[PDB]
């Protein structure tokens, strides 16, 4: 047997009974808003991950490279939407995985782009699906809420061009800057009524747009309405993590990723423990110091996962954390409180970016025990 | 001809590649390694690359190539590839934990000379009651904190010093040396400032040896080094070794502390245009910070490169405009001065190809699975490096 006390430190490890929580409460959301849960896979990129949330009820997948799209086409996921504006130099890649089976879904945010594709799919023989990017918020790409020519001169690039227009979508990951419950919940709205009026703007003109897809884990939990949206798209929420917690969207105990580090040495005149997981562990991700509770390189938790307030790691070189006092004081005696050895678990600032530097999740069971869920690195 | 013409058909340059890509220019990668290596030459000291930047066999093939004796690691895992591809004078440079001495004892029995550090006496009692047990002298360095930076026993603290040399030595283990790391020397920005905490580490690892060996201690290595420090250190008498990683490649905050130019950068990341957001100035590319790391190390310095300094397809810095924002896969491109580009359309069009320099080489490099070295023939060769521990 594995066990959080054999494993080599640093380690990704996964909750699997906080997983499940949080695979529970969106899904359950989104059949209360009467709208399709589209997970996003870029957070965990991991077979398992994306088993679960499907088992629950998810329909379809996001993800944020074409390599996602092969890694989860190869085990059996053909409902696939790559969210990222679509780069024609990428389009036999993409016709490949159609051609196999992949039911690939691209979206575009211009008219050179959306030109690209459907010469290409004329030419190949494929009627690529095609979904317009709309800018909700300001946030990242897509064509603005408001600027309709723009919205209608794509549509009709892609379904005059012989493609098939499958929808619009948005994502107001300003939200991220957000943190109370009203702000997030005006968001939302707007996010929701941005993708609507773009879908009605194109139905208006006679072309098709069957899907309405919006969403980012922070507007997927405080809509209070989603009339007109077919699906929300999320991911982060299937771990969380700090900048979630500080958002308001969870509580620290409902973070399921941790870092499994082992105490390496200590500077006791400075009141440091130094861990075995560094900065190349945490990542460099530090979201929570522009928000109102900084966490530093993350939390710490004792080994049985439960928070240690007022610990976290105040710095981290490559492959060194330094865990200290939040409130700045240098703890007396810090080796006396955390030996040589001892074994803690840090919560991560972004789960995406901590999880991105492990080949592989250690996903830990009810009776202690882990198996080993790898994950995707690279393009 | 037959594998000849097949290999042609299947050469990629930087036009072929995918995106996001970590180009490494050779030429320039060389230039630095000749650099590095002549300065310890003509100082009198081995030079002991950390790979932990590149983890990569072909880069570390290179420094050996050029005259580094054996290298510097920051995980067993590091130590267990490169012994593989026969590299045996391995330094393993974090504080040991004791759960890692099986895993150590299993590098040392297969033929690797790996030496190990602590900075306690828990650390050597655990490693030297483990050497009794298995039959193993392991080879342990003192770790010795000069700027108080990170690990390390104080240079002036002869009583906690002596006491983890005799445990060691008295214990059975080799006490084959003291080391430091002056990290703090990336704060700094003057060659002054720089050349002064070099000078402070020199004296402080070399304050720590004496005290051993006056104690009739052995302490047969004094080794030092940071990327600054080993560029700036005037005199290194005493020090047998420097250890120095970063130089290899570069990077913008290596630049920003003076230590290098932008063109000494040997690490880009090659990015596509993928949109725009033309009111605003924004070209939008495929390399986020998934591509470029969440390194910010230069918003503190005298110049913030943002998530990095944009470059044409041909290397060159294209000036003011860098990365102002990244999220997972998207990167956004704009004017470091806060001005909207007009035309960011026509300056940048959906497709073109750009190089970022990165904030931090080794931050950046680990993101990818693989370098793309590129030759003087804008071809090139898939270099894998080390992903996790
Ligand atoms: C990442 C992402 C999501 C999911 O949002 P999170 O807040 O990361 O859960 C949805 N849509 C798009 C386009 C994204 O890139
Ligand atoms: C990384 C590292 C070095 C090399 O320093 P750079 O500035 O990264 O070149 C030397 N010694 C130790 C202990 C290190 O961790």
């Amino acid at each position: 047997q594995d066990t959080l006390l054999t494993l080599d430190t640093p380690a990704a490890v996964i909750d699997l009974d906080r997983m499940q929580r949080n695979i529970a409460r969106m899904q359950q959301r989104m059949d209360a808003q009467g709208v399709r849960l589209r997970p996003h896979v870029k957070t965990s990129k991991s077979v398992p991950v994306a088993a679960a949330q499907r088992a629950a009820g998810a329909s379809g997948i996001t993800v944020s490279t074409l390599k996602e799209a092969e890694q989860f086409f190869a085990a059996g996921t053909t409902d696939i939407l790559y969210a990222v504006s679509m780069a024609p130099h990428r389009l036999p890649q993409a016709l490949q995985l159609r051609r196999r089976g992949c039911d690939l879904k691209l979206i575009v945010d211009s008219v050179a782009a959306a030109q690209a594709i459907a010469a290409f799919g004329r030419e190949q023989g494929e009627a690529f699906e095609v979904w317009i990017e709309i800018d909700t918020d300001g946030h990242r790409s897509g064509v603005g809420a408001d600027d309709t020519p723009l919205l209608l001169a794509i549509g009709r690039t892609l379904h005059d061009g012989g493609m098939r227009l499958g929808g619009v979508l948005t994502h107001a990951g300003s939200s991220y800057e957000l943190d109370t419950p009203e702000a997030l919940q005006a968001l939302a709205e707007r996010e929701r009524a941005g993708c609507v009026q773009a879908a009605e703007a194109l139905r208006a003109a006679g072309l098709p747009c069957p899907v309405v897809s919006v969403g980012s884990t922070p507007t997927a939990l405080a809509a209070s309405r989603l009339d007109g949206v077919t699906e929300v798209r999320a991911g982060v929420y299937v771990f969380f993590d700090l900048v979630m917690r500080n958002i308001g969207v969870c509580a620290a105990e409902d973070v399921a990723l941790s870092v499994l580090a082992t105490v390496i040495g200590h500077q006791a005149d400075k009141g440091w423990a130094i861990v075995d997981a560094g900065w190349m562990a945490m990542s460099r991700d530090r979201g929570t110091a522009r928000q109102k509770q900084d966490f530093g390189y993350g939390q710490v938790c004792d080994l049985q996962g439960r928070v240690m307030p007022g610990f976290v790691l105040t710095g981290a070189n490559q492959e060194h954390g330094i865990l200290a006092r939040a409130d700045g004081a240098a703890e007396a005696d810090i080796a006396t409180r955390f030996p040589l050895g001892t074994r803690l678990r840090i919560l991560p600032n972004h789960a995406a970016a901590t999880g991105a530097q492990f080949p592989a999740y250690q996903a830990l069971a009810a009776d202690g025990s882990v198996q080993t869920w790898e994950r995707l690195h690279g393009w």
